[PDB]
């Protein structure tokens, strides 16, 4: 069966919300000096947008967990608005005729890679949080569609290979029912939430994302540590009684 680490006990019912991501296609075409000036505005003014987006996520981190976590996202903006990283991006766009999408990808390529060369498991995890800041910056230049997990409209379960502080900082715990992630870390951020929020959850699912799909009907037991996919009405009716018999006790 599906054995995870079990974060907290409980039973919930809901449709599976799988978090997939659309692959981004960067154009490696060389532009002309007549399109370079336009890229700077699309890149400079673009930052005006990404700055407003990450900024809005910053307050959701302080209004959701408390200004105590705003210090982490506060630095995430200084790096994005870094006046130094901007002069380097600009040059490439003007010197190597690179697209704001391509050039910006170059600097972000050494930021994450260079962080792996550091001798600190901490700055390393920042590498993952940094790639997220770059990927978002890209979808902002192409104005690509973004998933709005901050405004769900249907109560469902949350399933994902893993969730980064940002996803957890914008997640709306107003219509959520539970969290399931492929993180087998006895100290995974997901668990810290499921643990502090006392809600029931699991994280060592491992590869449930390779056996489940979005909209799939699931039933979390968090009692025997097992996920049931499309069970018979005989097991549901039997669990609907016991489970609800608990809330009634």
């Amino acid at each position: 069966m599906i054995s995870g680490i079990l974060a907290s006990p409980g039973i919930a019912f809901g449709k599976a919300l799988l978090l997939k991501e659309d692959e981004i296609v960067i154009d490696r075409k060389k532009i002309s000096a007549d399109q370079v000036d336009q890229e700077v505005e699309r890149f400079l003014s673009g930052r005006a947008k990404a700055s407003a987006q990450l900024e809005t996520i910053k307050t959701k981190a302080g209004e959701t967990f408390g200004e105590e976590k705003e210090a982490i996202f506060e630095g995430h903006i200084m790096l994005l608005e870094d006046e130094e990283l901007e002069q380097e991006i600009i040059a490439l766009i003007k010197d190597k005729h690179m697209t704001a999408d391509a050039a910006a990808h170059e600097v972000i390529e050494g930021q994450a890679s260079a962080l792996e060369e550091l001798d600190d498991e901490y700055l390393k995890e920042r590498a993952a949080d940094v790639r997220d800041i770059g990927k978002r910056l890209l979808r902002n230049i192409l104005g690509l569609k973004i998933i709005d997990l901050s405004a769900i409209q249907d109560e469902v379960i949350l399933v994902a290979a893993d969730l980064t502080p940002s996803e957890t900082a914008q997640l709306n715990l107003k219509k959520v029912l539970g969290f399931i992630t492929d993180a087998g870390g006895r100290t995974s951020h997901t668990s810290i939430m499921a643990r502090s929020l006392e809600l029931p959850a699991i994280v060592g699912t491992g590869s449930v994302t390779s056996q489940v799909k979005n909209d799939d009907y699931l039933i979390l037991d968090a009692v025997n540590n097992q996920v049931y996919v499309n069970p018979t009405n005989e097991v549901i009716d039997k669990m609907r009684a016991v489970q609800e018999q608990v809330a009634s006790e």
